[PDB]
């Protein structure tokens, strides 16, 4: 029983983070076979950050001009590349901790554990689910560029992000590890702010039948409601539109529990309607949307506690 | 900027973690030099677990009764002892994984990170305090016995936890790694149930200051307050009493962001009278018990963002 927010065990990602230090800047890079990767920003000073031209800049530097330290040991940089908005700089060492990986793409809505780092270092682990807006809300300082964000799978671990900056809002941006920015946010200094956000409403529902599952039922009810009366109050909320694949994807956790999707949709619109009233579930007083149906899943495969 | 519940790296605990089976019990063991430790109730039957004679069922156990798999090798069982509430079992291998650390337990209200573990495979990893009532609300399935609580200290891991069991409250009881339990509970069947718990006073305080740090102010007030007057309104709302050493843990964050601890209490009194109005703090619109003074500083060691 229980129900924490739980990030993947992230041994196989701190085995693969190196420092990388270009100038006076140094930043965190992620080393998988003989190629570092990390932020092509390392190769901006402030001036150039205002408004630079990347293949400029690049075109000046040599392999000589990165240092890279894997905990004790200056690695030796043989080659230097750009693909979008990452460096890639070849090394003459593969990594001997390298992991089963892949460089995949997430969507909004779906959740990663992030690690952050400073001077290669990792500081800390925890979960960030990508915003519809595409910027996620981490916590992040000075020096974190480069920290990634990743899914772990059976032994794999796919890499999502890659970490470049912080918007005025306080919330985060960065790239997949193809450096192809998550969301319309540049690696330049500019007037750049996050758009206008919505919850997740498919994590929503599948975080009350996470409640359902850990014996929080007040806020279930004999009512039931028809998808696109459903939508039409999520539209009120700024609550995304929930479709047939939403519920399809529901489809395990309502039969484990024996509440229909749509009728766990009645609950969710009451409880837009009318607050909770002083109660709380699963120890939150507010909806929480950055738990998926596989996350549920996975956490609550345990007993429903009828 | 941003604050998230984070968990320390969790490699270094990976690297030790173990399968240990004794009959049909399978359950996760910690593995460091050439000692495994895990709950001594993987020797029971449910019949024995009824009412059992710990040092009854041992006797009769030899060291070819316990099956340890480390990853895909067998580990050779050549001693067994008990210690309190946990099983020591010396194998004919030293770990060559296992990190600097000690056994440290710790004080209701600290916070550590625990790597929730499957048949001696980490799933999970997440951040839980020590409840005042010796409980923590932790995330466990049948099969996690023998998971651990950890802080990392610089490359020093500090064990404080071994999960052994859930109480009918869904919340979870376990030892130190001397065995000794946390609380007034013991690793039989009864009707053990936890105590009534409290709300962890500085923790919340030291919480207040993160959201400053982080540019949620809307709380804060020109009054100020008495440490005794703030105790007496603590005490009506199950609050634990704040003391001068509190108050002195918490002078760090006061100076940073110019706010006296007392000046924080009268906004916390006065968010314990009238609530929140619908409004949030840090994306909780609960007040979060959790976070220690520590944490805040190791978290948001960022800018004040006056
Ligand atoms: C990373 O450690 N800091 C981010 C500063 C550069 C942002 C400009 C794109
Ligand atoms: C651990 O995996 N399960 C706990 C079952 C035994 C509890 C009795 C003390």
């Amino acid at each position: 029983s229980g129900f924490r927010k739980m990030a993947f065990p992230s041994g196989k990602v701190e085995g693969c983070m190196v420092q990388v230090t270009c100038g006076t800047t140094t930043l965190n890079g992620l080393w998988l076979d003989d190629v570092v990767y990390c932020p092509r920003h390392v190769i901006c000073t402030s001036e150039d950050m205002l408004n630079p031209n990347y293949e400029d800049l690049l075109i000046r530097k040599s392999n000589h001009n990165f240092l890279v330290q894997a905990g004790n040991v200056q690695l030796r940089v043989i080659g230097h590349s750009m693909q979008n908005c990452v460096l890639k700089l070849k090394v003459d060492t593969a990594n001997p901790k390298t992991p089963k990986y892949k460089f995949v793409r997430i969507q909004p809505g779906q959740t990663f554990s992030v690690l952050a780092c400073y001077n290669g270092s990792p500081s800390g682990v925890y979960q960030c689910a990508m915003r519809p807006n595409f910027t996620i809300k981490g916590s992040f300082l000075n020096g974190s560029c480069g920290s990634v964000g990743f899914n772990i799978d059976y032994d794999c671990v796919s890499f999502c992000y890659m970490h470049h900056m912080e918007l005025p809002t306080g919330v985060h941006a960065g790239t997949d590890l193809e450096g192809n920015f998550y969301g319309p946010f540049v690696d330049r200094q500019t007037a750049q702010a996050a758009g206008t956000d919505t919850t997740i409403t498919v994590n929503v529902l599948a975080w009350l039948y996470a409640a359902v599952i850990n014996g929080d039922r007040w806020f279930l009810n004999r009512f039931t409601t028809t998808l696109n009366d459903f939508n039409l109050v999520a539209m009120k909320y700024n609550y995304e539109p929930l479709t047939q694949d939403h519920v399809d994807i529901l489809g395990p956790l309502s039969a484990q529990t024996g509440i229909a999707v749509l009728d766990m949709c009645a609950s969710l619109k009451e409880l837009l309607q009318n607050g909770m009233n002083g109660r709380t579930i699963l120890g939150s007083a507010l909806l929480e949307d950055e738990f998926t149906p596989f996350d549920v899943v996975r956490q609550c495969s345990g007993v429903t506690f009828q």
